[PDB]
């Protein structure tokens, strides 16, 4: 009921329409995009400095890394928002790569409608130092884009890009959008 046809705008990165939003996987550095919103993916304290949450920290500064830290104390937080930083996006939205993917994903359009924002990049959360499996990471990503579809909450979001970091994980999102094309 939702879904569009792969197609590839450029090498190593593939697109379909889910309703009225572009998904489209790429590979590369997260850190490279600009977005309104780019999803970090951390550790339960929000100070994880590893992995994607690394690059993403280091190039956001150490502003962000403050915001994280303060933010972490006030609350018992599933995610967090912060500024951007140096990063080319509005706002950084951290999630936890142990969490149900699809919730954290869900949250992540829930606040980019909130602000009325456009654009998402995020990476495969948990598919590294969480070892959760690239599979089912990419089985929830789009599922938790279908069910906001579905129940008609996509207005503002129209664009999820999921920027992969090696062919072996983009593979297996490519395998997962290739199933469920119209
Ligand atoms: N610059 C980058 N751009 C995009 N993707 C990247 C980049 N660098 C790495 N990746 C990919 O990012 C993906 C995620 O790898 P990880 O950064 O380990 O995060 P997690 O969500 O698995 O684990 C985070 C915490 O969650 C749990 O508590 C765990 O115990 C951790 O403490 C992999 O495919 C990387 O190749």
């Amino acid at each position: 009921m939702f879904y569009g046809t792969v197609s590839s705008p450029d090498s190593g990165v593939y697109e379909m329409k889910i309703g009225s939003i572009i998904f489209q996987v790429a590979s590369g550095d997260i850190t490279k995009e600009e977005a309104d919103v780019i999803v970090n993916s951390t550790s339960n304290s929000f100070n994880l400095k590893a992995g994607v949450s690394k690059a993403i920290l280091e190039c956001a500064g150490q502003n962000v890394e403050r915001e994280c830290s303060q933010q972490a104390q006030q609350r018992k937080n599933d995610y967090i928002i912060t500024g951007g930083g140096f990063l080319r996006c509005k706002n950084i939205i951290h999630v936890i790569g142990g969490n149900d993917v699809k919730s954290s994903v869900s949250s992540v359009l829930q606040e980019c409608e909130k602000k009325n924002y456009s654009s998402i990049c995020l990476p495969a959360i948990g598919t590294g130092n969480a070892k959760q499996h690239p599979d089912k990471v990419a089985e929830a990503i789009i599922d938790a884009i279908e069910d906001f579809v579905q129940k008609g909450s996509a207005q503002s979001v129209k664009k999820v890009k999921v920027v992969i970091f090696l062919p072996q994980v983009l593979d297996v999102f490519y395998a997962n959008m290739k199933k469920r094309e119209g």
